[PDB]
RNA sequence: GGUUUAGAACGUCGUGAGACAGUUCGGUCCCUAUCUGCCGUGGGCGCUGGAGAACUGAGGGGGGCUGCUCCUAGUACGAGA
């Protein structure tokens, strides 16, 4: 909090996703140290990617950390995700924001079955885009071995629907890259010549009203309560009425100091993920889920009409049929949220891969509009994608 | 210290003397080692002329415990932990 980011090159959201115990979270720290070193930005280091006694004692991540390494052509800000089939909540927060991913699959033990859970949560939530990282290569010295898990990753992207063959595949040690081999620093060089290549530039909406939903609340030493997370539309001035709406009410606020990795703003734009300070509220009255809007835009409702299509045991989800009573939980913006299901009139059960529309009452009330995309879970798994049809109240 | 003498008391049984793995307080534990054995340490003669050294080894004894940390490796194993 002194130095003021100057608004130069286009901001894209980035993060790796894959197996436990992968390479996932090594290969933001091998991404850093190779930027940071040829190009001359910011150092950062392996250390506090994570931190913390949960993540040493056991060595495994659990928070969703962000990173800011810089290039040429665009100023990237990554997400590196968890990993674990336990931490999938607080990844999809990670994921949603997330505009082009990194997939990280392994030579040595291959597509395990994370790495279907997580794609297959990328599609329904909104992941355009995906590169492949092979996160071991020399620990198996063999040209056929290697070549053969690239065939696998191939299959797994096309068989659960996207480009496959079309997705640049990358291969480099993340370790060795750490330290400063010629050829392993080079390789991943490459794998952010991909980045820009690949992924294009994002499509923001810089003109419909503010909107920006809250990953993560935090509580600065001197200045107040501070809220994370990529603004979804719109833009935010310093000294402006925002109104926080989702869960327990609604609170009147005025923002007081946007800012982007530990630097000052003035217009925290859309399509980037900023921590607004907040005026004159408390660290437990704000939580997460909630979303900072403007005034008179968005209204909090606790019932609404939604065209929900459920997924079968081929596509991956329920195979049995179920009546009214029915509680998944419904993963909007960002945060998940129990409710009842009354079904129309004319439907004795709901069959697994089939279209239908349902009447849904929540237990907390969220911000919703018509036309809003959700995707539901239940039992550490998928149940439907779906988009919101009428508002009750 | 306990049990198991002589003092005294409580509860209990007995008319009473007294009694009770019922309880309670107090209450002398001797022996210079002949033999066997054992640990040490010598004198004698023997071993075939005597003497001084240096060995050999039959045989005997002693010694044999184990933790943790770190690499191999967060590798096999495992959906993960
Ligand atoms: N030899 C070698 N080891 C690697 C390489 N990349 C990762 N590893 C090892 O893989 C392990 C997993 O590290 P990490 O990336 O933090 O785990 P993760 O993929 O983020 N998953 P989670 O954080 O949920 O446990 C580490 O012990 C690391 O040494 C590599 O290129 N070469
Ligand atoms: N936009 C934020 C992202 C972030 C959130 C939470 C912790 C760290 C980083 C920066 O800083
Ligand atoms: C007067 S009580 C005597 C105790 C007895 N004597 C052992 O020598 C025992 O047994
Ligand atoms: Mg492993
Ligand atoms: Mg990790
Ligand atoms: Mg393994
Ligand atoms: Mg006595
Ligand atoms: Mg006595
Ligand atoms: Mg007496
Ligand atoms: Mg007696
Ligand atoms: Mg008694
Ligand atoms: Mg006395
Ligand atoms: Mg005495
Ligand atoms: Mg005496
Ligand atoms: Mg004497
Ligand atoms: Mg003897
Ligand atoms: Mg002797
Ligand atoms: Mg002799
Ligand atoms: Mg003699
Ligand atoms: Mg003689
Ligand atoms: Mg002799
Ligand atoms: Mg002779
Ligand atoms: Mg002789
Ligand atoms: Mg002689
Ligand atoms: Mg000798
Ligand atoms: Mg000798
Ligand atoms: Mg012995
Ligand atoms: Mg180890
Ligand atoms: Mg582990
Ligand atoms: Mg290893
Ligand atoms: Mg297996």
């Amino acid at each position: 909090s002194k130095e003021k980011f100057e608004r130069t090159k286009p901001h894209v959201n980035v993060g790796t996703i894959g197996h436990v115990d992968h390479g996932k979270t090594t290969l933001t720290a091998a991404i850093t140290t190779v930027l940071a070193k040829t190009y001359g930005g910011a150092a950062r280091a392996f250390n506090q990617i994570d931190n913390a006694p949960e993540e040493k004692a056991r060595g495994i991540t659990i928070n969703t950390s962000h990173v800011e390494y810089d290039t040429p052509t665009r100023h990237y800000a990554h997400v590196d995700c968890p990993g674990h089939a336990d931490y999938v909540k607080n990844m999809i927060t990670g994921a949603a924001q997330m505009d082009g991913a990194i997939l990280v699959v392994a030579a040595t033990d291959g597509p395990m079955p994370q790495t279907r859970e997580h794609i297959l949560l990328g599609r329904q939530v909104g992941v355009p885009y995906i590169i492949v990282f092979l996160n071991k290569c020399d620990m198996v010295d063999d040209e056929e071995l290697l070549e053969l898990v690239e065939m696998e990753v191939r299959e797994l992207l096309s068989q659960y629907d996207f480009p496959g063959d079309d997705t640049p595949i990358v291969r480099g040690s993340a370790l060795k890259a750490l330290e400063g081999d010629a050829e392993w620093e080079a390789k991943i060089l490459e794998l952010a010549g991909f980045l820009d290549s690949y992924i294009p530039e994002p499509e923001r909406a810089i003109d419909k009203p503010f909107l920006l939903p809250i990953e993560d609340v935090f509580s600065i030493s001197g200045r107040g309560t501070v809220v994370t997370g990529r603004v979804e539309r719109g833009i935010i001035k310093v000294g402006e009425e925002v109104e926080i709406v989702g869960i327990k009410e609604t609170q009147k606020s005025t923002c007081t100091g946007v800012e982007m990795f530990r630097k000052l703003l003035d217009e925290g734009r859309a399509g980037e993920n900023v921590g607004v300070l907040l005026r004159g509220i408390k660290r437990e009255e704000i939580e997460r889920g909630q979303v900072l809007a403007k005034p008179g835009t968005i209204k909090p409702h606790t019932k609404f009409e939604s065209e929900v299509y459920i997924l079968s045991k081929d596509e991956g989800g329920r195979h049995t049929p179920f009546f009214k009573g029915y509680r998944p939980q419904f993963y909007f913006r960002t945060t998940d949220v129990t409710g009842t299901i009354e079904l129309p009139e004319g439907v004795e059960m709901v069959m697994p891969g089939d279209n239908i529309k349902m009447v849904v009452t929540l237990i907390h009330p969220i911000a919703m509009d018509d036309g809003l995309r959700f995707a539901i879970r239940e039992g550490g798994r998928t149940v439907g994608a779906g988009v919101v049809a009428k508002v009750l109240s």
